[PDB]
């Protein structure tokens, strides 16, 4: 019983100002979990979408700027796809862009420019070995939609060039999911 | 955002015994409401299936017998489709089968025989005028999936021939519904 | 169980004389109900035509004159189709023909001339909102053939030019109806 | 004004037990009249189906058993079509099956088996001469739908083999009729 | 007598400022009535457009900004189509965008960006059941153009992200209507 | 914004009796103005049909008789088309039919006979020079729909033969007009 749908979530991210003169970059990570998109249900149905299995097909991360088009001290960054839960260490002012030479690098124009990334994440099945599957719609694993313990999906790391002014963003993540085995429970009343 | 699914519900019906010698029939009615198939949800989602609109496409009423194949004093009844909320009055021992000459009559062999009816019900929009639409999948009205006040659908009346022994049935109603406009609400936690 | 038939009814209408010199018109309305065409039945069958549902397809209103061809003070009127139960107010001597500029106006030659109107009426489902369906034989609503409370159908208003002499008419309304679900009841005797 | 419909009626028949050891048969007759299917009407319409003429096209006699499938002392009988109102004399325990060598004989398995007969009856126009028409849908006579004096149609005789146990049946006769000349009368009220 | 035309109306909407730091959204509703587009007439013609019936085909809601392109604290909202008169409750600062996961969601860039929505509304025939028709130009109901009591059409709800600065808009609604039955009345003078 | 419609108006005309023995004719004129067909509006809309420009395409003058078919002293007259506002002088008993040799003469049978004339009128732009356009639908001038000062259109003159009895007529003029530039004004309320 397949049901392809779309789930979204919005949150903020700010790159604080720095008095540093050099071009330094701010590094951060981004994971994706389905608990943040799918709330708990009620009653005999533990989740709000009554299905048993799921598998995330795609994610769309949108960096919607919060800064005016008149803001100066512009910069240039990079967003890369990291499917293994080993990101570059979080840094406030690093002397280089680590994600620049990555094959999945897209340039981030800053601060007042929109940046989208559309990709297929991978689940963290074993963080010790960090193995994942290649892209195959027919062979992608089905995970279970747990009650409160779903596994973290992974796949984006960023590097933003710091500035004299604060750079704020409203980040909207949209997960395109595919469920299976409609499992609604209908007790009497 | 269409989602065709199937919702079921099971309940009992008994035709009590009678010392009457004549062939008399027991008349009863059967309505269908979506509150009995779809429970209330939890939180910002008032219902367990997160959709706004619905329209019932078909219903399958199954009379599953509870009586052995050795039971005697067998009989013959009738099930008809009544799409207007004006049934023959409920009777315990009526001297005739009212639903026998109906164009939608199917014979009910009793007591140990299975009887199915598969049809398209109609909602009770105005009980004073009792108007309904003909069968058209493209023009069928969309109703709203209310929180606790959905409208009764209608469409089956029965007539069972009484017997010296009690005739029990387990009735399983299956509604084939079609929802629209996925409306999940995801507050923070 | 469809059965298309034809039901008729005859009654009188008179436009009384007036000493008024000007050309004035007499306005009146005309509704259609099935109780006036279908009498009550007898016994377990509440109506004389044993069916459950109905829908009026067409009506033919015939103004058969009662006046000789030698009658003078002739005039000219108008008949229009009013499908919403808001007619021009009934008037004895109005200074104009209100139904003259209506798109459904047919000229009434008076007094000794025959006038027919053949159209599809509409039922009064909600007199507050006054909504009706366009002409579609496949999508026309089925109403219930009530026992003594059927709903009024609507669709004709007239304007007759007054005269020194009385203008009498014998009005024959013929409704072309379509029934469904033969529901005869045959108790013993 | 043709209207083909279907009228039904249900009643009982029992073959009482006998201590006789031999195989004996119980003979009985079966006539069909329209008064038992069509009740009287009400008012100016003397009958409940408002038509003038009729002619019976077919009849379906169904012997629905009342006995369990575990009942022993089973037997074998015969049902024949007798279109002339001269049946074999009614007998309780006759030493042979009279209807066995008839060209229209169908075997009746007893007691817990269903038996149907579908045929075209004939009216009793003259019982002295006992003449009837062959089967022709285009040339079949139209009779009048009388008020309380309709003519008996004929066409089935049976022979049931007696048993130590009582053999009960619920007999459902269905007549497929064809009316003509819709004659509804609509007085005022 | 069909006459397709276009009626417009302009009014203001402001999202007041908030000291709240979080991303909160301001929710509001939008209904459409023809009294606000069609004024009352004069004399025997109760309305200024001399027709009897109407049906709204489309509506174009245009959010024309009032704010400069240099305004900061930009945001992102959502506009959805709600054809049933049950909107999300009006809120000043709600912690999420309720209309974000709706199938009819269009993103609203704020504050200095134009937003249009072009859709087919539905009338509020029964607010208790909240039923409406699907889109069909040939089967759309004709309503009556009442004098001062027309029914509210429905179909848009919004969610605007709050800001430190006031966000003003000039909203221009354009209804594309279709009238019927020219009913001009011409008394003497 | 073109809108072709039809506007009508009804009034009386009588040819009084004369004791004169000779055949004499009664001459009269007939002009057409849109103020007599289109009433004043209400509010910001000065007219009841909300358009700016107009041009009269055709006029249908119908002489509907008021006299019985038994009336004697019958006669013969003439109706001609006069597109320049210089009619034959109005006369009570003229010794000849002036409009008889006109190229646009149609015979008027009197008194109990219907007479129609269907033609294209012309406006009185300059009564001193009396110039008009030939018939061309594409090149016909657009006039302005004034508030209370519209220009007179012209085009019919008649000659009725007098009689011992009074000859009355009900004259119905129908103008087929074509408007342009829908100009409805919708202030608030």
């Amino acid at each position: 019983g397949i049901f392809n749908t779309r789930l979204s979530r919005t949150f903020g991210y700010t790159i604080k100002r720095t008095t540093v003169k050099t071009p330094s970059w701010a590094v951060d990570m981004m994971r994706f979990n389905i608990n943040d998109f799918l709330p708990p249900g009620g009653g005999s149905n533990p989740r709000s979408v009554p299905f048993e299995y799921y598998r995330i097909r795609k994610v769309k991360v949108e960096f919607w700027p919060c800064s005016p088009i008149t803001q100066g001290d512009r910069g240039v960054g990079s967003s890369a796809v990291i499917l293994d839960d080993n990101f570059v260490t979080k840094a406030t002012a690093l002397t280089y862009d680590p994600y620049v030479n990555y094959s999945s690098r897209h340039t981030i124009t800053q601060p007042f420019s929109y940046h989208s990334r559309y990709f297929t994440p991978k689940p963290v099945l074993d963080s010790t070995i960090d193995y994942f599957q290649p892209n195959n719609k027919r062979n992608q694993l089905w995970l279970r939609l747990q009650t409160a313990g779903n596994v973290d999906h992974v796949g984006l790391g960023t590097a933003f060039e710091n500035s004299i002014y604060d750079q704020e963003y409203n980040i909207r993540v949209t997960m395109y999911v595919q469920f299976r085995e409609f499992n609604l429970k209908d007790p009497p009343l």
